[PDB]
């Protein structure tokens, strides 16, 4: 509360090491479905239905030019990406595999920098 604030967390090296964990994603082999955004033109359903679309190379703009707040800011785009993949793919399809398997590699990454 007012003048009442615990111990501050040394957050002066989170944006180094959320460029880090995005790199490790950007270069994984089952990164492909997620580097560049849905091409809306070209996908039915896909601008009606995800209300929000996110890639990896919008969360690298984002990243790059101080658009995100803090590193919780960060961890909400990259699992919107996940949570887009399983919305609209099939879990038994390529596509679907690749989101879970990308969402666990995240998850540990994330876990093991900051927790």
């Amino acid at each position: 509360s007012m003048s009442v604030k615990k111990p501050k967390r040394d957050d002066s090296k989170d944006l180094a090491l959320c460029s880090m964990i995005l790199t490790e994603m950007e270069t994984h082999e089952d990164a492909w479905p997620f580097l560049l955004p849905v091409n809306l033109k070209l996908v039915p359903g896909y601008k009606k239905v995800i209300k929000k679309p996110m890639d990896f190379s919008t969360i690298r703009e984002k990243l790059s030019s101080g658009q995100y707040p803090n590193l919780e800011t960060f961890a909400l785009d990259v699992r919107l990406v996940f949570d887009n993949c399983e919305t609209f793919n099939e879990d038994d399809s390529d596509i679907g595999r690749a989101g879970h398997n990308m969402r666990k590699y995240f998850e540990k990454k994330w876990t093991d920098t900051f927790k």
